[PDB]
């Protein structure tokens, strides 16, 4: 059915198949011997499959997400691709597993009832490290086109990982209240124009959903009055507890001039500066 591709291909029989993750599919696994320097050691990972019904077009989606990943190759905060199964079987595609969830639960989760566990250069370091990450799949041609704390893994050792990059319907309502369009920079939102500039604006309100623990963009406003405010040119306000060299770099990522908007290498600069001051 695919060509054997020597480099990723990793014995299926070396898999045990476990719990789903979510829906292809996703299945969390049991790997023996992923990692080459340690031969018969179990880890855990994530393996994304075909659904039973799956059809020639879902096959090449799938096919196209691996060849994608082979090409973006290895960064630290990314999910990365471990492995393949092509020959004698279903496909599948064996990537890393985080432990703890998604950036957004897992800043909602550490809400204090009283100081949270969650300081402020613990969240600065989150921020850095998903810039690390846009920085490395900006230098590899990718362009994420839908960037938020839901599409961050946190991984046990709390390294944020960005997810789904391999690659939607933004005005479609998720089953957690996600409404997309609330992370699209306007040139994107209102002229169909993705670049890593548009994904710097979505950064921007990442960074919002860390320094508020996960909260919701434009907190109670509708979709309908979003689109007159962006057109007004309306911002979020500095949300509490946010200090100004945070709010200044969310105001620097929404600049209306995709130009004006810094890179991702002079947010990883601007990040590590705070994070040496505070620390
Ligand atoms: C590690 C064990 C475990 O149960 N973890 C769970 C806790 O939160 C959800 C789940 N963690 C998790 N970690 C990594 C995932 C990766 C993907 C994913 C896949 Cl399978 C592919 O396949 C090509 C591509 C990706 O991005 C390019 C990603 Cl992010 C995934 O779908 N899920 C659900 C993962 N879940």
């Amino acid at each position: 059915d695919l060509p054997l591709d020597p480099l990723w291909e990793f014995p299926r029989d070396r898999l045990v198949l476990g719990k789903p993750l979510g829906e292809g599919q996703v299945v969390r696994a049991e790997a023996f011997g992923m990692d080459p320097a340690r031969p018969d050691q179990a880890s855990t990972v994530a393996v994304k499959m075909l659904k039973d019904n799956a059809s020639d077009k879902d096959l090449a989606d799938l096919v196209s997400e691996m060849e994608v990943m082979k090409l973006i190759g290895r960064h630290k905060n990314i999910i990365n691709l471990l492995g393949v199964c092509t020959q004698e079987g279903p496909l599948y595609v064996i990537v890393e597993c985080a432990a703890k969830g998604n950036l957004r639960e897992f800043l909602r989760a550490r809400r204090p009832p009283s100081e949270g566990p969650l300081s402020f250069p613990v969240l600065v370091s989150c921020a850095y490290q998903v810039a690390r990450g846009m920085q490395y799949l900006e230098s590899r041609k990718c362009i994420h086109r839908d960037l938020a704390a839901r599409n961050v893994l946190v991984t046990e050792d709390n390294v944020m990982k960005i997810a789904d990059f391999g690659l939607i319907d933004y005005y479609k309502k998720t089953s957690n209240g996600r409404l997309p369009v609330k992370w699209m920079a306007p040139e994107a939102l209102f002229d169909r124009v993705y670049t890593h500039q548009s994904d710097v604006w979505s950064f921007g309100i990442l960074l919002w959903e860390i320094f508020t623990l996960g909260g919701s963009p434009y907190p109670g406003i509708p979709v309908e009055e979003l689109f007159s405010l962006l057109r007004e040119g309306h911002r979020m306000d500095r949300p509490p507890h946010c200090p100004p060299e945070l709010y200044g770099l969310m105001r620097e990522c929404w600049h209306a001039a995709p130009s004006q908007r810094p890179t991702f290498k002079q947010l990883v600069e601007a990040l590590d500066k705070v994070l040496l001051a505070v620390s």
